[PDB]
């Protein structure tokens, strides 16, 4: 198996790896077709997260069954499939009240021990535990570059919005303009908001969030709180999704949502707390959701929305690489010189 | 024009401005654990009527206004005009010419409820008349506590077999005991650090967990099969009890809270809060939103909430009473006036 392994902080090479093998009834192997490098992979690149020498990274796929455990019903090897960046069994508690992302025998694909130690995606084969949970069939009229999105950045987006309750006519804010805020300025769009704001510090990533329907602010360059509020009635936004992670943003998050407003914080970092508004807090009437997404809750229909043409996130797609070229590609979406890459595998 | 100030005082008696407003002849009015902040140096008042808890009749009504003099009423404690953006949203707490009764000039400047007579404004928005066989002493938490806590409550999504941890029993937590209940909680959990208190708790069916004996979070984990509890309601206001329920709630769980503090901050989880997956929700009560409901379970006799009253006293002797509440010796205390 060729495959994308870490090496060392800031250090990642394409080696020969051993293909893995069924081990499980509902396991099933994926010959991946497309895998994506995510701003999460960023934070396994700069030693935020533990990583083994030699483990296979990514979390990002679509490719065609291989094989499937004798215990799989509606998958055969021609199939073409997309799954979650995470694992989740469907029999624990929390896979029974739907929240799929705390499954007590969770994880998320190459993202080392931490998480189920997974090994990755950036490879020629992945690997599915319990892919009656795990996988989806694509409907018959989506390409696969557009189907990828529904496993990890379009599904994040997208739950962020529905769990923030968004309603047509709704104003919003995203903050951070990067792959996950731009799924969400398209989403917002086509779940009818009435105005969208893009706050980055980055004019190539704002001109694309200005292309997608928002109006772009630019943090560097203004108070975005000002601007936001004049733009929204005085009032604020009735929703913020923060894209972004960290106690700077999601001050800016509440600061800037309307009274009566909700913030739906879905950005990673690593500081153990943020200040959250208390005396105003009770003034203003806040309601706040942090958390890593539930991609299998929203999945179903976000394929439905990519396969009728409604959302078409492949758009953001700047270098297509092969997968030799893995490590130019986490150097180039590193120095933000890519915008989103993805990795073709022969 | 007999009436509790920031002692109990002759005040000048209002009257009808608006063709929206009512006047409300107070028959028995709340001192309230908001009322407490009042008291100690926590929120400005003008050293003004006190109180916002009230049940009474009407005197007179505007030209505009379904109510007539001998009707018996009851309000929220808080007013809203009901045109506004956020009153035409349904956000009753936060509407534009929004305000809480008694409670001082950065909340509206109004005079409070503990007093004869109550000037009630839009008065088709903030009363409703009391059902037919329904008690006024039953009644009168349908304005105030016990919608506060209906409220903290269906926010929070409790949902039938959910598990519940309610922090503060004071009237608030109590009246959040006794819903929880009702609404089909499989469990509830009180959590304060007074017996009397706790005792009580225990009685309407919960749980009771000593702050000052032992450690809640452990304590409450255990009986939630090592998870949590779906919900928590904290209800006595501050850093320390917030911290305390965003450790206690299990993940993927709900936090609703409704205590009352002035600390302009509180640190939130950030990494373990991503990996919790928590929905955080703190605010002034809505009451206008789920009063209707609250009234109809109140006349039904499946909410008993005066069953907490411990002190029925004369409106002289409020500061007695105001005494009695602080120093915890009272459980709730109602003013009967005339
Ligand atoms: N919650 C989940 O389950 C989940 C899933 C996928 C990704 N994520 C997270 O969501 C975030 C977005 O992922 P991505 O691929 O878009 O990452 P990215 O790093 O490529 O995008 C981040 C964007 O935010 C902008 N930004 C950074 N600091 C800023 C500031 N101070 N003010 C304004 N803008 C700022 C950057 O310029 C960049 O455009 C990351 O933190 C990622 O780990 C979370
Ligand atoms: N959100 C709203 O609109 C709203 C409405 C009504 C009341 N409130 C607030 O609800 C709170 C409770 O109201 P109440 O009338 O029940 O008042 P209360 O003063 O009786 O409640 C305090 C109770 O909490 C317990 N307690 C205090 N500190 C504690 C700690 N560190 N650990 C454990 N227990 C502790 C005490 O034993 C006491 O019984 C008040 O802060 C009040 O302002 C808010
Ligand atoms: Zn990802
Ligand atoms: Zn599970
Ligand atoms: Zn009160
Ligand atoms: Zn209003």
């Amino acid at each position: 198996m060729r495959a994308v392994v870490f090496e060392n902080k800031e250090r990642v090479a394409v080696k020969e790896v051993n293909a893995p093998r069924l081990q499980h009834p509902l396991d099933a192997l994926v010959r991946v077709h497309l895998a994506g490098i995510c701003g999460s992979d960023l934070h396994l690149y700069h030693g935020k997260i533990p990583v083994l020498p030699g483990s296979v990274l990514g979390h990002e796929f679509v490719g065609q069954v291989e094989a499937v455990g004798e215990g799989i019903q509606d998958l055969q090897p021609g199939d073409w499939v997309v799954g979650p960046f995470h694992i989740a069994c469907g029999t624990c508690p929390y896979c029974r009240r739907h929240q799929y992302n705390l499954c007590e025998r969770g994880g998320v694909y190459g993202y080392g021990p931490m998480f189920g130690n997974l090994q990755g995606a950036q490879a020629e084969i992945l690997r599915v535990p319990f892919s009656n949970v795990n996988l989806r069939k694509l409907p018959p009229n989506l390409s696969p570059e557009r189907a990828i999105f529904a496993g990890d950045i379009l599904s994040t987006a997208y739950g962020g919005l529905i769990q923030g309750q968004l309603r047509p006519g709704d104003s919003v804010a995203v903050i951070g303009a990067g792959p996950v805020g731009l799924m969400a300025i398209e989403v917002a769009q086509v779940l009818g908001a009435s105005k969208i704001l893009a706050i980055d510090r980055i004019p190539e990533r704002l001109e694309r969030a200005a292309s997608l329907g928002a109006i772009p602010i630019n943090a560097e360059q203004e108070n975005p709180v000002r601007r936001v509020r004049s733009e929204t009635n005085d009032e604020g936004p009735d929703l913020v999704l923060e894209a972004v992670g960290g106690a700077a943003t999601l001050s800016l998050a509440l600061e800037m949502v309307r009274p009566g407003g909700r913030v739906s914080a879905v950005g990673v970092d690593n500081a153990p707390s943020f200040p959250f508004p208390l005396a105003s807090g009770l003034v203003k009437d806040l309601t706040f959701r942090i958390g890593l997404a539930n991609v299998h809750l929203y999945i179903d229909a976000v394929l439905a929305l990519l396969a009728s043409g409604r959302l078409q996130p492949e758009r953001i797609v700047s270098h297509y690489l092969p997968l030799e070229e893995a490590p130019r590609g986490y150097e180039l979406f590193d120095r933000k010189e890519a915008l989103k890459v993805l990795l073709v595998v022969r």
